């Protein structure tokens, strides 16, 4: 068995929780040993501990550099009645992301028989009661000049206004994180309010020509945008990853939520078909990054090999129902076209046993 | 021939000009008489009269309530070279949309082989450390209220200001409420007023205030409604959002009376450079067509014109069923079979397809 190493892991809620534990038992644990830092971010325990588990996991990823997350219920009032929650806890994803910072990257996992691009996305509001000038001024620390611009002269009635700012560090971190991400994937990077979006274009060209393999970098405009490049700005085949600026810290996760409807059938006793692929690839991306930080040739191999098996299994006709309805059309799907949740996991395990045996 | 009424019409540029005249000669004029208020918004005539023609149309739509516009070249430096323009004239749409006001509505046209969305700046660069503030100074010399946008203490960056008046927000409501009632469709407003508690909050409220004071009645009167949402949770309805040869843009004035319609695609220059060269083209008229039927059907409503209203409805159907039965342009055939696999016997060119819509409009109307 591979010594993978130190990996933070957060468990979730409902249907993705069922799949999380399956992934560990049929795909991960049987081939890899981890010095595992589990945190139980299920809604019940988050409530029980006063969203404390959530803070504890986040600091761990800050400490051990690698996190993989199971999808988690975010509370609104309907949930608060359901779990009798003592408060309406903020999303753990929000909680975690502030503590760690960085930029998210959503990659669709591409299968060859279904209908890659990595997109990475990146204030003072008030009420103007009645008429009057609303201006925005800038006064440098060395008291040399006062530059004041007029946002609008309210002559009509009143209304609403707002202010928005931005420091260089934040944009430099968009750049670093985006250029670094381009080399890890070996893909070209593209970057898509005359003077606002302009300041973005520059710091990119400046970090590019200062630190940053048969690769390059370019700029564009929204509407101007074969497939296989990094772009800076079924669901169960989406994989978002939060990349911290330093380049060391990484958190991986499914891009879908907890699939409650499938879980409600699971409870009722009915047969389901939840796509594990998103949650799966959350693990392999985190494991492969662990491998990078540790120069772990054995592990790195395993990570890629499991990403392989997953794609080859669907490419071979064995798949779940969300994928079978994407190929054939929902109303035209027969039961012998897809596998259920527990059978598709069996096939991957069987193909992972064989693929890894050779 | 049906008595249509008072309708402003503006001719456009390049390929949309070719298709436009095909629409009038082969689909509209042969069945409908209009008191026609043509204005020629071609880049030349706009140049020649000093974009005057453009202003004349706006006040014309402002007067007669119903307008249909053909896609029109917007000048950039390159265009000024081609035509030797005397100036780089503002978009005709920019001009016209200022004079009339209202809210644009883009509706995607569904072929079986719909959502109506209607959407709603001062930026500068912060060189080095220092405070950027945004202030409010009332007209009645009362206190001046100062908010701090941010104190940059390390280095620089960027900042910006953004506004919105109530008149602006109140006109968003109506234009969105009118369009929902015209369509017998439910209305949803997607704000982001969790983050922006005081900004979009003003949006969310002014919407719930208009709903009651005037529109809760008539909404139940068509078993329809209105609700508010937040962007990601919103993920046959009218969608208001605080922010291709089958796309149809329509400007709804708040009053409910004035309406200007047009295809959402541009002048299709590439196909036109082929047209000039003498080569065979294949451009989609449905959008340009549907502009007419939205403006004609709006005309019919204001005037109790069952004859016109049917005809409008009848033509829109002809367009959709003509494609739903397999006769289409190349952009649509490339949607079905994939771009690299498109054979010529899959699609019709511009002049064969207009023929087919015309033929089908003869038989349909015969019934
Ligand atoms: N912490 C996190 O990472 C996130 C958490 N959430 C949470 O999800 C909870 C409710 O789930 P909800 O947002 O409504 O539903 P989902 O976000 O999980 O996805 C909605 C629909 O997409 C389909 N879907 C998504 N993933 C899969 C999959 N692996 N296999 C098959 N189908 C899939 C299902 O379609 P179908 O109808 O066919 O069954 C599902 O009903 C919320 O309480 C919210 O807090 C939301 C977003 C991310
Ligand atoms: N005043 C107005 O109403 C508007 C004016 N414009 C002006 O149009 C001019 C040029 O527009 P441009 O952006 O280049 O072209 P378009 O915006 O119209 O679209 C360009 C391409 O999109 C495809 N396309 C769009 N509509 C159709 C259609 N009906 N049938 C088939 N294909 C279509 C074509 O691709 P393909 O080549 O592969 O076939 C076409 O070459 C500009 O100067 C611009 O200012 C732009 C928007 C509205
Ligand atoms: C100049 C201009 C153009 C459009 C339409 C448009 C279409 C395609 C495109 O790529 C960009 C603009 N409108 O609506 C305006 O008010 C003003």
């Amino acid at each position: 068995k591979i010594s993978g190493g130190s990996v933070v892991e957060m468990q979730g809620d409902e249907m993705t929780r069922i799949i999380w534990e399956l992934i560990k038992e049929k795909l991960i644990f049987p081939y890899v040993e981890l010095d595992l830092h589990s945190y139980d971010l299920g809604i019940e325990n988050r409530d029980a501990t006063n969203d404390q588990v959530t803070k504890d996991a986040a600091e761990a990823i800050k400490k051990h550099n690698v996190g993989v997350k199971c999808a988690t219920i975010t509370p609104d009032e309907k949930r608060v009645e359901e779990f009798k929650l003592k408060q309406m806890w903020k999303s753990p994803n929000g909680t975690i992301r502030n503590i760690l910072g960085g930029t998210v990257f959503r990659e669709a996992i591409i299968c060859k028989n279904i209908p890659p691009i990595i997109i990475g996305h990146h204030a003072t509001d008030f009420v103007v009661p009645g008429p009057g000038k609303v201006e925005i001024t800038y006064t440098p620390s060395d008291g040399t000049q006062k530059v004041t611009y007029l946002v609008h002269n309210f002559e009509e009635g009143g209304g609403v206004a707002m202010g928005m700012y931005n420091q260089d560090k934040s944009i430099e971190d968009f750049a670093h994180s985006s250029f670094q991400m381009a080399l890890s994937k070996g893909w070209p990077l593209y970057l898509s309010l005359k003077k606002y979006d302009g300041r973005f274009k520059d710091i990119f060209q400046e970090i590019y020509d200062k630190q940053y393999q048969k690769i390059w970098y370019e700029h564009r405009l929204i509407d101007d945008m074969e497939g296989g490049f990094i772009w800076a700005c079924s669901l169960g085949m989406m994989t978002s990853v939060l990349v911290c600026p330093d380049g060391k810290t990484v958190e991986a996760e499914a891009a879908h939520g907890t699939v409650t409807r499938h879980y409600r059938m699971y409870q009722k006793g009915q047969e389901t078909s939840t796509n594990p692929i998103a949650s799966i690839f959350a693990w392999t991306r985190g494991l492969a990054h662990r491998a990078k930080l540790d120069n772990n040739k054995e592990l790195a191999f395993f990570a890629n090999a499991l990403e392989e098996v997953s794609i080859e299994t669907i490419e071979a006709g064995f798949m779940t129902k969300d994928l079978a309805a994407c190929i054939k059309g929902l109303p035209n799907v027969q039961r012998s076209d897809y596998l259920n949740t527990f059978e598709f996991m069996d096939k991957l395990g069987e193909n992972l046993k064989i693929k890894l045996a050779q």
